[PDB]
């Protein structure tokens, strides 16, 4: 506060702030009856500390904001329709501009009611969102101001992904709008966009929205051009494999039925393993998939019989010739320990669905001399490591041993 009565670093405190509803009320009033008239950078300090703060606040309390939209707080509406006037006095200048619409979606989705006023005040907000949409059109616009309204749309869906539907429909009214315009500039095979980060999360955003089967992700799943697509998947499908917490329950392990295609792919870039740099990034990234969740790549049976060449047969050769290779070290590193999560019991249940006591011993003996002879051939520097991850696979196979009977 005594900061903002009066090079400006002490406003980026509210950034690390543990916020809820009551502590940003007293926090924005403050930002609001002064509104620092006398300087222009901290107030886009001021400005993205409040984007860092909401987004604190909605993922501390997720309650809190889903209570906003099914009970109305009219000083919420109040307050931001303040600072609303106060950011569109501030910015006249397209860069200003394309700044504050990253607050200008926050500060609508913290109105309830004025959403459906949008379908005396009400023409500024009328004007920017048009302005939003004309620049999601790709058409009339600055070069700033449509990375600008890609950063809106993503975080105005990543606002809507954490509140049901059934609290609101003004929610799907709002984005479904907006969808088919942020899955042409962003999710397009052909032309290169204006990075990963947005793909990502517009990606997870919109099969959150979406419990269907979307045609995008078979955009991005099936033989697309740009790797860099497949990367954004590969990542994101580790983030709905890691980083759901509260998060919505649709499209959570229920994409398996596109696995096969993905070792499929794997089996692509391992031939990119035996002989480029986008490559290897998404060879690390796949196998921290790996380590991360190995059911994915076993749920399903994948032709399972030794006629064919085993695909978990095909998958643990492959990591097993990823590991004792010294051109790099840190693919070589995480196969490591991907593979001694791949030989616990419960990995190792989805190994062989028709009897797993089958060909574990055979694949185990497989892996164990292939190692072996590569440790006879004695020309390493990293060895030991090697030395102890086998002492750890031969815990569980003795492990394995006992529950075998």
């Amino acid at each position: 506060s005594t900061r903002l009565q009066e090079d400006v670093h002490d406003i980026e405190l509210l950034q690390y702030i543990n916020v809820d509803c009551a502590k940003l009320k007293r926090l924005l009033k403050e930002t609001a009856f002064k509104f620092k008239a006398l300087k222009k950078v901290a107030q886009l300090a001021v400005i993205n500390s409040l984007e860092k703060a909401f987004w604190n606040w909605v993922e501390n309390y997720p309650d809190e904001f889903t209570k906003l939209y099914q009970i109305p707080q009219t000083d919420m509406a109040e307050c931001a329709e303040k600072l609303f006037d106060l950011v569109d006095g501030f910015a006249e200048s397209t860069k200003r501009k394309a700044a504050v619409w990253p607050l200008q979606i926050i500060l609508l989705i913290l109105c309830p009611e004025i959403i459906q006023d949008i379908s005396e005040n009400n023409m500024n907000k009328k004007l920017f969102l048009d302005s939003l949409r004309k620049a999601l059109a790709g058409h009339g616009g600055s070069r700033q101001l449509t990375e600008s309204a890609a950063i809106a749309c993503v975080k105005l869906c990543k606002a809507s992904t954490y509140i049901n539907w059934e609290d609101n429909s003004v929610i799907f009214l709002l984005v479904q709008s907006m969808v088919v315009d942020l899955k042409n500039l962003l999710f397009n095979p052909s032309k290169p966009f204006s990075d990963v980060d947005l793909m990502i999360d517009c990606l997870v955003s919109c099969f959150r929205i979406s419990p269907h089967n979307n045609q995008h992700f078979k955009i991005c799943l099936a033989q697309n051009s740009p790797s860099t697509f497949h990367y954004v998947l590969v990542n994101s499908l580790h983030r709905i494999i890691t980083n759901s917490a509260l998060d919505w329950w649709p499209k959570i392990d229920a994409v398996y039925c596109h696995s096969v295609e993905l070792r499929n792919m794997f089996g692509e870039t391992l031939h990119k393993a035996v002989q480029t740099r986008s490559y290897k990034y998404l060879l690390l990234s796949m196998v921290k998939l790996i380590h991360a969740d190995p059911k994915l790549l076993l749920c399903n049976p994948r032709k399972q019989g030794p006629e064919t060449q085993g695909s978990t047969a095909e998958l643990i050769t492959g990591l097993v010739q990823l590991v004792p290779q010294s051109h790099m070290p840190e693919i070589a590193q995480e196969a490591m320990e991907a593979l001694l999560v791949l030989h616990q019991l419960d990995s190792i249940d989805l190994w062989n669905p028709d009897a797993p006591v089958e060909t574990f011993w055979e694949i185990s003996s497989q892996m164990l001399f292939y190692i072996c002879k590569k440790l006879t051939s004695h020309q390493m520097l990293s060895s030991t490591e090697i030395l102890k991850w086998l002492r750890e696979i031969l815990i569980c196979r003795n492990k394995f041993l006992l529950k075998n009977k």
